[PDB]
DNA sequence: AAAAAAAAAA
DNA sequence: AAAAAAAAAA
DNA sequence: ATGAGTATATCC
DNA sequence: TATGAGTATATCC
């Protein structure tokens, strides 16, 4: 791979300063990827003094920091800068305190601080509390205390050397060392010159200084080498002793980050996110009022005027004032909740974007009790405030006002970092959040969780981005929610409702950090359509557009031609062969079948053998006591040791499994080398002898790839070819699997190098593997029994999440698999999850891809696996024309077994996405009773619906709902795959939104539309054609979901029915301008009726008791209401035959079942309409 | 042992050991439990961190161990002789252990020996009095210091919690208690008086371009500043702020300003635990089993919490006077009457603090110095008879 | 440091005078010496003289003769003053035998100092009556 | 119906 | 003057 | 900015 | 009544 086009990358990514874009590059393993990365990192850094990058990997074996030195000392020369103060290292603290001591033991200390006695004291301080450290490496709860104690020392010894450069640079230490003996701080002056003395320092000492100390000036540093476990937290300045964290630092501001590993960063970030909200929980309530608090001080001008003109000028301001002032009075938030023991555990309630859910069952109640002057909560069916109503709420309205705190926190830390002189001391936004929430006394727990609720995620506020970013992934945009209620002898009076909050998922920190900083990540597999070890790249790709640039797009063609192999192997002859691993209940394929056995009983013997290995375990009752599948593994795995037993010319071979061998029987390493040896002699003369195995695992005490060296090594040279056993997780992506060229490989070899290479180059002299050994991977999604609100919890939940969002399962699935989790049972894996077997597939590319880092191959390198496995690879998504060889022929064995997804993707994305609508409407009928642009929104998106059914792409997206809305609220539109006009549905539950596209019961279509029943019906098809909503439905890309459908035809109807009553019945049918008024009724006449229509079909499975009950509750809201004595009557547009209105036995209620017949010409009797008249008027 | 070294690591390294050694116990905890049948899980949570076994199982528990045979229970009473606790006639322990808290068996958490129910009527034989003193002063001295606040803050929440109380908005149980006596109104009357008097509804700032503030001491006989010239604070209207520093505008009495409302946290604090006293008497009434009754730490703290007070928050308030409300009008039998001021009042101590995390106001952390060891005697000597022995018990220093 | 001067003052052992100039020394890093006729000071010493010579105070049998051997420091610090030295040990007697050439008296300054602090203590609560009342 | 004790100035 | 999305019930 | 010269004990 | 079936890596509190 060229240089070159590494740099012309770094260019276009610098090009894209003031919107940073994010590229990915596709290039398969083995490649020069993060060799020239570095030279063109190094290359750029060199001709550029204002570029600085950050090198994140994800493991420290592929920092590679050696090979940037090379790099640099190559591409540098003139100056050849000392690579110490340009490039530096930033290690952990328990890494950073094992060099100290290194150097101490092995006087790699210049002699300026070893020499004084307090660095000296500080040091052996130091060693003291790294020795106790590792002996407190084994419990985690200890392990905060630990580090605790190792940063104290730490600190100290950098204290120490602070000091004695204070002493030898004249600058006037006394100031801090006596008015900081503890904290001590400095000025920018005494540190600049520090800096400058020891710039001018000899040689050796600043680059011991600089190479340890990274942190000593970080704004000279171009190139940042970390670990990405170090890029999501924080460094220590030097000169400091609180960390910063990077997230926030001005140092990544127009950085270019350069992600090594680009799809196994998310799975790091993901954790860290988990474990890290569940370490920031408060109370609600008391988080909750002590906002509002906060926020009603600012209100009376109490806060300073720095920052109280910034905040009260706002309409929002008042809007949030209102709407906290709103909730409490409405949950009673200003009394305690108390919840009385339940004896049992209480369990904790979750709230995911789909549902509510309790881990108990039986849902939370709560109650003012009036006497008690108390709010009493619990599993008592009274339920007057509506708790499970009360959680969300709160938790939606802490989101609001954290995310105009965080934009008045942005203008406070603009505006106050211009006073400053010294931009070296400028203040973040997190300084700036946490002081503003300081301001509205607000603890330092509160601030810290309000502030982890949106961080610093503002988005662009021009409107003039050139592209609309949109989602309609609800896990993506609103996180989920945990609450947990605890009682305490210490605040016996009152039930702490503790609450936790995950909002940030991996793509949403990707986002951020695009916000600020380009990133370009490499990988052979950072495109992989899988949500579950990679990002959503659906996700990225809909809220970035253009800014999601291509690394293929700069590679040059000849490097794209040489990435294929199906060439290269036909050329020297090279074959590929898999075949599958047939076994059953008992040993009966695992011998050969050739008739040359000498030993029959013996056969019986190792069966019992088995039977009584797979007996002895005592762990679950199910899948035949746990014993039926553990002796089919042996056996594919015993039929893998004789086929890599039959054949003399596999010179190595990798049997790759998913367990370690250990003490109990599911694998041991006892029965496994003995069953090895026995095969050994036990078929063919010279197979026992010549082949042998070795085992390498952490279980054994020492290192893997050295042991791995040693068995290579042993086939190199000790002549007997080796069968390895190993895992998929102890050899990952980064270790190396050649050898030497043996006799035996010498005499049948063969290389594929490329043109314009020597013959002395590193991959050169290696050669590959013979062929190994696939068993099955496991283990894609947690399989956690005893769901806990703890790390595995969250992860499960989060993984299902992540699948929802991607299209893969359904309603019913979710709701199947959290019903199974509250009976601490699990669910089968989804069968056509399209991220289940692409992991799959990932693990086993990335384990076939340790054998293609080298030139010389032997060629006949034979698979062999298990047959499950053949069911779950695929190539759907995968570059498959561009992939490793072996992988290819994998899939062309699978093309047998290989399942569908388009069909299953698409029917799961149309029944998502009416989901989603039909949650959205519900929201919207929600949240419209108290405000009134939502209901311009849903006005404007409702007559969207009619104004055009069947839409294009290209109008959806350029429309003026779509444009303004940042997210697809309501317009969750299907994609007519056949681009037809009709289609029919299977409504499983109404009230649920759930759909079954292939089946029917209800069909959608211009029957329920102008052109029908209603049109022929003077002066109202005319109305339609004025109000552009066409009676003919165009055959374009997208058509209305059921639940739009359901909008669509009830405006339809209301329009229709209003105009017919008006015209039947002579009067003007005046609007609710009342903002109460809203969900209270469709039109309001003379003071005392209110008139409602409904397009409903003839005669559903409807009961009238449902409709009585439902004009009750409306009129007693419509009485408390409009302080009046309302009558209602409600209308049936369409009806077949003949259907008189019903009349209470008091006459109260008005109901007309049926007006204009399918035809649309009138069937209502003139009597009737007499009635209507007379009753209309009392 | 190896951490022993530096004060700093010693309070992790004693908590770690404390976690090493609760697990220790909770592995014993489960081995006799299932030897006396009893459901340990169920008790406490089919998951972990619980164990909160009913008086029932702990019965039986110590039962069996009662029938044990005589090594096994001599072995296990010795090495944890808070095992049965009440058994226990006599109980011998160090200076240090008394002032601090003992940990039960069976329990995380550890109760303080200063307001346990097992010193009730029981006979304190200090044989080192008057050895003593210097300790329980040193002890008091490091607790002192461990707690401290923000001064506005604690002040503020302390008022708004009792306004809370005045509106009827805490449950029936306290606030009927609280209401209806006088020094109630007059406690909100300075409450509010001092708010509108100090300006403590605005925010304190103290700007610094670096020179150290040391610090301002109250002792009853003074006022102290280390740096010499006093600090003035006035009310810049136009900033909407308090200015704090050293110009000679001082329109707020500042240095009036700090005794003031640490007087008034004395008095309020009393009257909350004259409130939580009763509080803890009447709901010890609800209970059957008179072995997990609430302690007057416990009602002081749930007290503060439905105040809407922070935990550090409460400690402080809590720590003013520990639980120290006297006798009965001594019965008119005797007047304790004393003339020594710094017995009665304590000292204060006062220290500014800018920080970049809260950059717009000052800190003006807290730090009161009450209880002398001749108070804690005093107090000790309200629930318990006393008995000091020494060649040197009453000589006059 | 501050404790024990509050203390000193309760006793009426330091008079507002030494308190003030001990504060100020503070103020400065310029400590002040101990006060000279403060009682507390001298029966600490002996307290802790008095509990060492009671270590050999712990059996029937004595060699006939016995030596105490000190620093002149220590005769010139220990005192009876409140100590009832006719139930102390023998050894303590005979210390304070050889110690007489040193011996304090402590009733005159306390007694004009509890004048002088009562007086400062009537003065401070009037300054804080006039300003409640 | 049992909250305390609050000068300036050095 | 760029804060969000809230129903029940299983 | 001089007077004066420590060891013992135990929870967060 | 109902499934899937690990090892391993890294850093701050
Ligand atoms: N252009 C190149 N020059 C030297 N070595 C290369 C080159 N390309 C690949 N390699 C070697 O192949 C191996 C893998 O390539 P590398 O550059 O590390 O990227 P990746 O790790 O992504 O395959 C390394 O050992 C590397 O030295």
């Amino acid at each position: 791979m060229q240089v070159s086009d590494f740099s012309g990358m770094i260019k276009k990514l610098q090009s894209q300063s003031p919107e940073h874009a994010l590229m990915l590059l596709n290039a398969p393993t083995g490649t020069g990827k993060s060799y020239t990365i570095i030279r063109a990192l190094c290359r750029y850094a060199i001709k550029h003094e204002n570029f600085r990058a950050f090198f994140v990997t994800d493991q420290k074996k592929n920092l590679k920091e050696q090979d940037f030195e090379v790099a640099w000392r190559e591409e540098s020369g003139a100056v050849h800068k000392a690579f110490s103060e340009r490039v530096a290292v930033v290690r952990s603290l328990e890494d950073t305190v094992n060099k100290l001591i290194n150097d101490w033991d092995r006087q790699q200390i210049p002699d300026l601080y070893r020499s004084s006695p307090i660095f000296k004291k500080s040091l052996e301080n130091l060693g003291n509390a790294f020795k106790s450290f590792g002996m407190m490496k084994e419990n985690e709860f200890d392990l905060k205390n630990a580090w605790t104690m190792l940063s104290r020392a730490e600190y100290q010894v950098r204290r120490a050397m602070i000091t004695i450069l204070a002493d030898k640079a004249h600058v006037k230490l006394k100031n801090i060392s006596e008015a900081g003996a503890s904290a001590f701080k400095l000025d920018s002056i005494s540190k600049g010159k520090i800096r400058e003395f020891v710039s001018k320092q000899p040689k050796a000492d600043s680059k011991w200084l600089n190479e340890t100390y990274p942190t000593f000036d970080l704004e000279k540093k171009q190139i940042i080498i970390l670990t990405t476990a170090k890029f999501i937290k924080s460094y220590t300045p030097f000169f400091e002793k609180r960390s910063k964290a990077f997230r926030y630092s001005p140092i990544l501001k127009d950085a270019l980050v350069v992600l090594d590993e680009f799809d196994s960063t998310k799975k790091q970030i993901l954790e860290s996110a988990i474990d890290e909200a569940l370490k920031i929980q408060a109370d609600l309530n008391s988080l909750f009022v002590d906002l509002s608090k906060g926020l009603n001080k600012v209100n009376e001008g109490q806060l300073p005027a720095k920052l109280g003109k910034s905040f009260t000028f706002r309409d929002a301001f008042k809007e949030i004032l209102n709407d906290a002032e709103q909730l409490t009075a409405e949950f009673k938030l200003d009394f305690l909740y108390k919840m009385e023991e339940q004896g049992r555990d209480s369990g904790f309630v979750m709230r995911v974007p789909q549902t509510n859910w309790v881990s108990v069952g039986k849902p939370w109640n709560a109650y003012f009790d009036e006497e008690l002057r108390q709010v009493v909560l619990g599993r008592q069916p009274r339920n007057d405030l509506n708790f499970q109503r009360m959680l969300p709420r709160i938790s939606v309205f802490l989101k609001g006002a954290t995310k105009f705190i965080l934009n008045r926190a942005r203008e406070y830390q603009v505006s106050e970092n211009q006073k400053l002189s010294s931009l070296d001391d400028a203040m973040t936004i997190e300084d700036a959040c946490f002081s503003i929430y300081a301001a509205l006394g607000l603890s330092k727990s509160q601030a810290k969780i309000l502030f982890s609720l949106g961080h610093d995620f503002s988005s662009p506020t021009k409107v003039k981005t050139t592209y609309h970013a949109h989602s309609g992934r609800r896990f993506q945009q609103r996180g989920l929610s945990l609450f947990q209620f605890t009682n305490d002898p210490q605040h016996d009076l009152q039930t702490k409702i503790n609450a936790c909050f995950f909002n940030e998922t991996p793509e949403r920190y990707l986002l951020n950090l695009l916000s600020k900083a380009n990133v370009l990540g490499l990988s052979a597999t950072a495109t992989l359509p899988t949500v579950l070890d990679n990002y959503d790249l659906g996700y990225l790709r809909e809220m970035l557009g253009p800014r999601l640039l291509d690394g293929v797009h700069y590679l040059s063609d000849t490097t794209i031609k040489e990435f294929d192999f199906e060439s290269r192997y036909a050329k020297q002859k090279i074959e590929v062969k898999v075949e599958t691993g047939i076994v059953d209940r008992f040993f009966s394929e695992i011998l050969p079948k050739n008739n040359q056995k000498i030993d029959n009983k013996k056969i019986w013997e190792l069966d019992a053998e088995l039977a009584k290995l797979v007996n002895c375990i005592p762990a679950s009752e199910q899948s035949r006591i746990d014993k039926k599948y553990f002796a089919r593994r042996y056996l594919n795995l015993f039929n893998s040791f004789v086929i890599f037993l039959t054949d003399p010319s596999m010179t190595s071979f990798l049997g790759l499994q998913s367990l370690l061998p250990g003490a109990d029987g599911r694998m041991d390493e006892n029965y496994i080398k003995e069953t090895f040896t026995t095969l050994k002699d036990l078929v063919g003369g010279q197979d026992g002898v010549n082949t042998e195995l070795r085992i390498v695992s952490s279980r054994n005490q020492e290192g893997i790839q050295e042991q791995l060296s040693e068995a290579l090594n042993l086939v190199s040279q000790g002549g007997k070819r080796v069968y390895i056993l190993s895992a998929y997780q102890t050899i990952g992506i980064g270790q190396n699997l050649q050898h030497e060229m043996n006799e035996f490989e010498r005499e049948q070899a063969a290389n594929i190098a490329p043109k314009g290479v020597s013959k002395s180059d590193r991959r050169q002299h290696t050669i590959d593997l013979a062929g190994m050994y696939l068993g099955e991977v496991t283990h894609i999604l947690s399989s956690n029994l005893p769901f806990r609100m703890d790390a595995a919890g969250l992860r499960s939940i989060i993984e299902q999440e992540y699948l929802f969002d991607a299209n893969e399962i359904n309603i019913k699935y979710l709701n199947k698999y959290l019903k199974g989790l509250q009976h601490q049972r699990l669910e089968r894996h989804p069968e056509y999850a399209r991220s289940l077997y692409v992991s799959y597939s990932r693990t086993i590319i990335q384990a076939l891809g340790r054998m293609n880092r080298s030139f010389n191959k032997m060629p006949l390198i034979r698979l062999v696996m298990p047959v499950n496995v053949l069911q779950m690879v695929t190539d759907s998504g995968i570059d498959v024309e561009k992939t490793s060889q072996e992988y290819r022929c994998l899939l062309t064995a699978a093309k047998d077994w290989e399942r569908d997804f388009e069909k299953p993707s698409a029917e799961i994305a149309k029944q998502n996405a009416t989901f989603n609508t039909f949650r959205d409407y519900r929201f919207v009928l929600a949240y419209l009773q108290t405000s009134k642009s939502w209901a311009q929104i849903y006005h404007d998106t409702r007559w969207f619906y009619v104004r055009h059914p069947t839409v294009s792409d290209k109008d959806l997206k350029s429309s003026q709902v779509f444009q303004q809305r940042d997210d697809e609220f309501g317009l969750q539109y299907l994609l007519n795959e056949h681009l037809d006009v009709s289609y029919e549905v299977k409504p499983i539950n109404h009230d649920n939104g759930q759909f079954d596209f292939s089946g029917t019961g209800m069909e959608v279509s211009a029957e329920a539309a102008g052109l029908v029943a209603m049109c022929r019906y003077p002066g109202l098809k005319e109305a339609f054609e004025s109000l552009d909503i066409p009676t003919k439905w165009e055959p374009n890309e997208r058509i209305l979901n059921p639940a739009q459908f359901y909008n669509y035809r009830g405006l339809l109807g209301e329009v229709s029915g209003q105009f017919i009553f008006q015209n039947e019945w002579s009067l003007k049918l005046a609007d609710f301008g009342k903002p109460e008024n809203y969900e209270l009724f469709d039109f309001h006449w003379e003071g005392k009726v209110v008139i409602d229509f409904k397009n409903w079909r003839d005669a559903p499975d409807v009961d009238t008791k449902a409709e009585r009950q439902k004009v009750e509750a409306k009129l007693a809201k419509l009485q408390a209401n409009t302080q009046r004595e309302w009558r209602v009557i409600i209308i049936n547009i369409l009806a077949s035959n003949q259907t008189r209105p019903v009349m209470t036995v008091d006459g109260k209620i008005l109901e007309i079942s049926g007006l204009i017949d399918h035809q649309g010409k009138f069937l209502l009797t003139p009597e009737q309409k007499l009635n209507v008249w007379r009753f209309l008027n009392g």
